[PDB]
């Protein structure tokens, strides 16, 4: 694989960035995330051109806002998903972790 990134990135939507950092993921696997597609390895940006480069649909499979932010069903694991996992087991980070306002995505 590429290098993971020793720095938190840019996640760009089509009028917010969010900064992600990779090193509190570090147990999580990069498949969770930078999931196979058509059975080969990718680790292309998540909204590139022919994945998930619809930046202002908030649902359907090709919304970069609805596989961050689905709470839902989805064939892959969201970031609010897993999140909502982690704060049911550490409650002191609900807000950071899950808040939509003055959490640790959108401070
Ligand atoms: C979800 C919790 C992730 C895990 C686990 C790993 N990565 Fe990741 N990575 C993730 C995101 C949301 C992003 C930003 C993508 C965007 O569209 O902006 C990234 C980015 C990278 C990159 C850079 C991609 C690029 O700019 O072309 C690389 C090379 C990368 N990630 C590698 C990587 C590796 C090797 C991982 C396991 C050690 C890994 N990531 C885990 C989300 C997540
Ligand atoms: C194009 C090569 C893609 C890249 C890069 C990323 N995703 Fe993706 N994603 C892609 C497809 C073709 C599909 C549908 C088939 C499947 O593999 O399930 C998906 C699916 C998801 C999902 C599930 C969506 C749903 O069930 O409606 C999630 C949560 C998802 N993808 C997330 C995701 C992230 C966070 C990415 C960057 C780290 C990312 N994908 C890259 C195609 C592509
Ligand atoms: C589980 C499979 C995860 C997925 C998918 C994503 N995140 Fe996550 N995140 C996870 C853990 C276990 C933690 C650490 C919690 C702890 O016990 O401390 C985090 C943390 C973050 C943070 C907070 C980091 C900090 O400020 O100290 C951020 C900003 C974050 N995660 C962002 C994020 C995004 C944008 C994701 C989808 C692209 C995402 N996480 C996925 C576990 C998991
Ligand atoms: C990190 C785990 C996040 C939490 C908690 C919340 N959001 Fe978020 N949001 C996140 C990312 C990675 C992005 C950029 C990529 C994308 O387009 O989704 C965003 C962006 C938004 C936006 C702007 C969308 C755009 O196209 O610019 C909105 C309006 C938004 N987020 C809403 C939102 C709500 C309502 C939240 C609480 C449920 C929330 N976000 C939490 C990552 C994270």
């Amino acid at each position: 694989a590429p290098a993971v990134p020793d720095k938190p990135v840019e996640v760009k939507g089509s009028q917010k960035t969010v900064m992600f950092p990779h090193a509190p993921h570090e147990k999580v696997e990069c498949v969770t995330c930078h999931h196979l597609v058509d059975g080969k390895e990718s680790y292309a940006k998540c909204g590139s051109s022919g994945c998930h480069d619809d930046l202002t649909a908030k649902k359907g499979e090709k919304s970069l806002y609805y596989v961050v932010h689905a709470r839902g069903e989805l064939k892959h694991t969201s970031c609010l998903a897993c999140h909502s996992k982690v704060v049911a087991e550490k409650p002191e980070l609900k807000k950071d972790l899950t808040g939509c306002a003055k959490s640790k995505c959108h401070p």
